[PDB]
């Protein structure tokens, strides 16, 4: 499903953040040493991450721009959100994504009480209209913030309407065809690093007695 | 800041989550190559990751699902409980409040804090919203371990500083900005864009290598 490996792809946004910070701090260059350091990735694997895409170290602005194009952030994307509950509205109001080029075009819900209300001047619309909406609107990415009840069916509707990327916040295993990109968000992967770190001292004490 | 490297620590929840799914499907065993293929991590690195934490009655090759799963639960400190508070009672804070009872196995939410006088007394998930001006006292009185930040960037660093001086041990930060805390305080920045930007990457990959 990808050309470059997913483990490589997932370190790329991290390189981008750090390079974006250096670039704000008008830093001109950085060694592989300094970077292989802050990423805790082998100065080799960094160099090898990048060699997938083609010194005095790295020029900052050059590497940042290159990372931007590699990540497809030199284009804009039309998004819609399915589910107008707290998580859906949280994501609609997460304006850093907009700033990065992901333009929210519509929000969809099953509950008629919400129809026609607006969140950041985006209208909440009946999900039963979403296929019609998607045809006439060139939508790139569907974002799923709904319960499990009709999740698979809803994903399949988006796909039938020609959506080729789903960003899914529901912790369940959706199936999409091989030509559709599905990215599942797993918040516990982050939270459980916090329990790990809080417990680490105790764990080693118990193990190493 | 840690005994084990962060690159290792961040793979551990991925192993736990994949094993959980197998355990739910009553898959008894999983081979090293099957595990590696699923994780995108070499079998040897996976052996090395686990070996940080001792043996766990492994036998021959591959793994017993239930035992590996239970080992990972222990390693991730998921046999303990942690007292949490959320700062921010808007949509994000309520969604995280909802998520962390689907994780309240372990993460016990004690209070929600907000700057809006209006909300002082609401409930959420049977949890009172309280004035953020009381949070320092609350942390010390209720042995709070983890402060979860779901507020705007506006007074975020100031909010993080208050939790720190009240003795907080970790901060789980949902704001798209990297906060400053003392080296002894655990700070975990959620970077949702790190996930989103992989979808832009994959929508353009074939182009990128056709371009190139």
């Amino acid at each position: 499903k990808t050309i470059v490996s997913m483990a490589v792809i997932r370190r790329l946004p991290r390189y981008h953040r750090y390079l974006e910070e250096l670039l704000k701090n008008d830093v001109k260059r950085i060694s592989s040493r300094e970077l292989s350091e802050k990423m805790g990735v082998t100065a080799s694997q960094i160099r090898q991450d990048l060699n997938n895409f083609g010194g005095y170290g790295y020029n900052v602005e050059e590497l940042y721009n290159n990372l931007t194009k590699i990540l497809g952030l030199d284009k804009t994307y039309n998004t819609i959100i399915i589910g107008a509950g707290n998580l859906g509205q949280a994501i609609a109001n997460y304006t850093s994504f907009e700033k990065s080029g992901f333009n929210l075009k519509g929000i969809f819900d099953i509950n008629p009480r919400l129809f026609g209300l607006k969140i950041r001047d985006v209208e909440v619309m009946d999900v039963e209209t979403v296929e019609d909406f998607i045809a006439r609107n060139k939508i790139d990415i569907g974002i799923l913030c709904i319960p499990k009840d009709n999740a698979q069916y809803t994903a399949d509707r988006l796909v039938r309407a020609g959506i080729k990327a789903i960003w899914n916040f529901l912790p369940i295993d959706l199936k999409v065809p091989d030509d559709v990109i599905l990215e599942n968000v797993h918040l516990s992967d982050s939270l459980f690093t916090v329990s790990y770190r809080l417990n680490e001292e105790e764990l080693f004490k118990k193990l190493k007695g």
